[PDB]
């Protein structure tokens, strides 16, 4: 399974949708300190998932133009992403929220905050982890 | 290979065309009954792909609204698709058919009933299988 | 990781454009002579890559309908890739040129020869390997 390019950077063509789904799959490098995953709609970022070895924790927020908004770190289970493990993450699309799950499991919800949902057109993928596939 | 989630529902921007191709893998579970593969246009499922091992056969047909037409089950052969084993399925699209290959083998043809190929614009996986892989 | 049919052909919706990036993975036949990766437009081929074993190149070249422009072979180091062996390919796509990278190392550039980016839609791959993953 060769892996993607990182940072991975691909246009979400038409945007997001109810119904709408981004799957990506890879492993979390050994030493990992952080990776994310952000929805981006022009300069902004929509959704901005970010798991944290370092703080143990899965930050959310969105940053408009310069501007990160409040942080969400709040998970009803133990951090699923663990060091030199492989993964997947679901992003569902609703037209109140995101839903994510880790592995097959649901994992929290995020309400949208950018709410022009086509607008939301690119997908970008850094940090410390192997990406191995990605289907939007 | 994560596995992606089930039921899989995805649109095919564009929809259909003549050369379009949809290929899908996975692996049909231990103790399956049936699975499926649709094709749909807004509420009617332009072709349904539906292998069953209760029956021990491949049953292709279209819904429109709440009505399925005439089955179409004839094989040129033996079931393709075995309990525990991994598969592939390749749906090319012709201006008077479908073709569909299971395998790297072509299978059979199923004559378009729903002609608005563009209009074909939704894909959905369900039932018993492991879907490892999608690309339209 | 079931293979994909080959040749195989797809639309590339929209085109290509600065930041777009087409990746491939597969693996070269033990006996391999030469495969190609076309990025088309209508009936021309703006971007052909060509590895061949047989004379141990890489050749890069574009068609006008039924003329082959003038043909690109420099390699910075040593043919990258081998019979038997697994690979990947990463184009990405520039104003002015393509980039290309095997193996996750970058090892040519190709200034565009067609232009009009949006109207290179169409991606063709065949030869001798198995083709195991597209991301376009
Ligand atoms: C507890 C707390 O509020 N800590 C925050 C950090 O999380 C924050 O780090 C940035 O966080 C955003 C997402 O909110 C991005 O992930 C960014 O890459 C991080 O640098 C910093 C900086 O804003 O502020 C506090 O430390
Ligand atoms: C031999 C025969 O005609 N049997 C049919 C069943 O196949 C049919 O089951 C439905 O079939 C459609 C496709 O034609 C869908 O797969 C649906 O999910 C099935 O329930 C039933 C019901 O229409 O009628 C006969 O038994
Ligand atoms: C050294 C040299 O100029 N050789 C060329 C061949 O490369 C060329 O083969 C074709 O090359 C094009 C790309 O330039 C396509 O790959 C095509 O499939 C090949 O047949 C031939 C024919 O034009 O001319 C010289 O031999
Ligand atoms: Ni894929």
């Amino acid at each position: 399974h060769p892996a993607y390019p990182m940072p991975f950077i691909t246009t979400i063509l038409g945007g997001l949708y109810p119904s709408k789904s981004i799957l990506l799959s890879g492993t979390v490098l050994p030493s990992a300190q952080r990776f994310h995953i952000n929805l981006c709609s022009g300069n902004h970022i929509a959704f901005h998932l970010n798991p944290r070895f370092d703080e143990n924790a899965v930050v959310r927020n969105t940053q408009i133009d310069n501007s990160w908004g409040s942080e969400e770190r709040s998970l009803p289970r133990k951090m699923p992403f663990v060091r030199g493990q492989s993964f997947s993450v679901w992003i569902l699309c609703e037209a109140h929220c995101l839903k994510v799950a880790v592995d097959g499991q649901h994992l929290f919800e995020y309400y949208h905050r950018l709410r022009n949902l086509p607008t939301i057109n690119r997908l970008e993928v850094g940090g410390d982890i192997q990406l191995t596939h990605v289907q939007t």
